[PDB]
């Protein structure tokens, strides 16, 4: 088995973070079906994810 982790969501062409006045933590993604974390971070060079809480990889 495994638990859910703590990671930054994946990056997407028509999926985007804003700013943390923009981002807020709980649930935004009825398709993640993690928990948001609020704080957003440039997962990418020009693109930019949400923290977010999911099965990520170890």
């Amino acid at each position: 088995m495994q638990t859910q982790s703590t990671c930054p969501e994946i990056p997407d062409k028509t999926s985007i973070c804003n700013s943390d006045a923009d981002c807020t933590p709980g649930s935004v993604d009825t398709h993640s079906s993690g928990v948001a974390t609020g704080r957003c971070v440039p997962f990418n060079e020009s693109v930019k994810t949400c923290e977010v809480a999911a099965w990520c990889p170890v």
